[PDB]
Order: structure tokens, then sequence, then C-alpha cells
């Protein structure tokens, strides 16, 4: 739909059997996920932040539906404050900036 | 304009009488640029992003025009990696999320 940006702007993924809320960012190259239970294998990686460098697992090819359409990408799994859905996956749902 | 997501959305601000550009970001609650000169008073003040926290420098009622558009809002001055225009200001431009 279309979304204001007066309040924070959340919405529901399903990742992994569960559901979640997470914050739509265009700022982020990708996503990022606190810590929850995945299936497979994962490979140990960095990112940065304002605030730092975390260090996360990357997996691949993982299904989520957000807001109901499907998109399957990489997600990084770690030490977030907020789940982030990024470019990796938002242009995938065909998200735009309008203004 | 229309904005895809396949690049960075990045954007070029003129504020405190120099150009720069700057990454639309509708994860941040506030707007926060690399260290830079700008007039006036400001308070200590300290924020948190993915790798920790971060202490910047508040300057409030800045004027900046974001693609060619007037807005004056509060402006965090500090250690960031990347100029964001978080929501504060995307509001006033009249920003918002399409899909
Ligand atoms: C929730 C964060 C992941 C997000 C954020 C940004 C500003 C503020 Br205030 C609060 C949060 C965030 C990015 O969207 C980002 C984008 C590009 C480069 C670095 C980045 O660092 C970040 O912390």
């Amino acid at each position: 739909p279309q979304i204001t940006l007066w309040q924070r702007p959340l919405v529901t993924i399903k990742i992994g059997g569960q559901l979640k809320e997470a914050l739509l960012d265009t700022g982020a190259d990708d996503t990022v996920l606190e810590e929850m239970s995945l299936p497979g294998r994962w490979k140990p990686k960095m990112i940065g932040g304002i605030g730092g460098f975390i260090k996360v697992r990357q997996y691949d090819q993982i299904l989520i539906e957000i807001c109901g359409h499907k998109a399957i990408g990489t997600v990084l799994v770690g030490p977030t404050p907020v789940n982030i859905i990024g470019r990796n996956l938002l242009t995938q749902i065909g998200c735009t900036l309008n203004f």
C-alpha cells in the first residue's frame, strides 16, 4: 500500500515458520534480524552501522513473506536492535520512494 | 520523483552554505551527518545504531534543501559513516513508501 513516514514503517514478516515485525529500511543494503532459529548452514560475517561493527551469521536462500509478498534472499542474523529489511529484499517486493 | 531501490537512494542536500550527498533512510527516526561546520549552539547527545552508540551534537532549526525542497529540523552531527536523512525531515518534503 502507500505508507507515510509519521510513524516507523513497521511490517509483519513470516520467516522460518515464525511471525515477527520488521522495519522498512531504504538506508540498509542488507537485511538483518535479531537472534532467532533458522535451519541450514551459515557463514560468519561482519557488518557496520552507526555505532560500529557487529558480527552476523549469513543464511542465503531464506524465503520471507513480507506483508504477504514472497521473496527469497540473504538474511544476516545477529545482534541488531531492530529487524531491518533492506534493499536486497525491498526490490523483490517491488518497493519505491515517492516525494 | 519516483526512486527504485536497485541502487542506494542518494540525494544532494544543501546545508550551512555547503553542498553534500546523503542517504534516504526510512529506517532512521533522526537525521545524522558526518563532521561539518555549522553555526550556532548545540547540545551533547547520544544515539544508537547497528554497531552500538555514538555521541553527537544537536543543532535545531537548521534549514536543509533536499533535492530542492525546503525543510527545517533537528540535525545531529557526528561520527556517522553515512549522511542519513531520516523521518523527522522525510515527512516535511512529503516522502512515502509504495509497494
Ligand atoms: C537501525 C539501523 C540499522 C539504522 C539506523 C540509522 C540511523 C539511526 Br539515528 C538509527 C538506526 C542504520 C542504517 O539504516 C544505516 C544505513 C546505512 C549505513 C549505516 C546505517 O547504520 C544504521 O544504524
